[PDB]
């Protein structure tokens, strides 16, 4: 039944950045795909070409359309906006979620709610420090690389420029949880990153505890990139659940 598995970068990264997963998923006997959203690959054009939701997922839909059979999508931080918008609009090709340390909203409710500072147990406000407006754009702060590094990258054992891009859309963080109905029979889970100060443990549970039905749950002992510190056991959860999502 579950036939591709859809991992989905975070803001200002891409695909790329989850090479390490990919051979281990693929070693569990699934098609694996790690796409660029609109806007993520360099000579696309960039944050201002993203029109809205559908278009900056609109790379997830092509591959979900030539899926021999089901899908799980995966989102990372951000990612996790682009895959409760994908749920609703194809429930049927989709069998699963995960949420890895990301940003799973209610119905009816955006991103930024989450981001912003606020109660209770919202903010990340080490993100909005380091990530700053430009023109409709956000883009990191160079002037504190070290900075960067230790509180987005300091799984990595720096990454390489394939992983990035310079300028982010900022669709995804206004655009509101349109899943309803059949979208939230799908099973879900997320993946906390119980060291992460990006997205604090704290906030990170104020979310499961905020989305309406069960949320199923695994912790790992990683900060806010566990594809970097541990492929291996997070390719393990993830093939866990993509074996039979109904049950974990």
């Amino acid at each position: 039944t579950v036939t591709d598995i859809i991992l989905i970068h975070g803001a200002l990264n891409r695909g790329a950045c989850y090479d390490a997963v990919v051979p281990l998923l693929e070693a569990r006997g699934y098609r694996v795909h790690a796409p660029d959203l609109t806007g993520h690959t360099p000579g696309d054009g960039g944050h201002l070409s993203v029109v809205d939701m559908e278009h900056y997922t609109r790379p997830v839909a092509d591959i979900l359309a030539r899926a021999e059979g089901q899908s799980i999508l995966l989102g990372h931080s951000l990612g996790g906006a682009s895959i409760s918008w994908l749920a609703q609009h194809h429930p049927d090709k989709v069998a699963g979620l995960i949420y890895l340390t990301a940003v799973l909203t209610a119905p009816g409710v955006t991103p930024e709610t989450f981001v912003l500072p606020g109660e209770p147990n919202r903010g990340t406000p080490h993100a909005l420090d380091l990530i700053q407006p430009v023109d409709r754009g956000l883009q990191a702060d160079f002037s504190r690389l070290e900075r960067l590094r230790e509180v987005f990258m300091g799984d990595y054992p720096m990454p390489p420029a394939e992983h990035f891009i310079q300028t982010q859309s900022t669709v995804p963080f206004g655009t509101p949880n349109p899943m309803e109905g059949r979208a939230l029979e799908i099973p879900r889970l997320y993946i906390e990153a119980l060291d992460d100060v990006v997205l604090p443990i704290a906030v990170q549970r104020q979310m499961q505890k905020e989305f309406p039905g069960p949320v199923a749950v695994v912790s790992l002992p990683a900060s806010a990139a566990p594809y970097y510190s541990m492929p291996e056991r997070l390719a393990e959860a993830i093939a866990d659940f993509a074996d039979a999502p109904a049950e974990y």
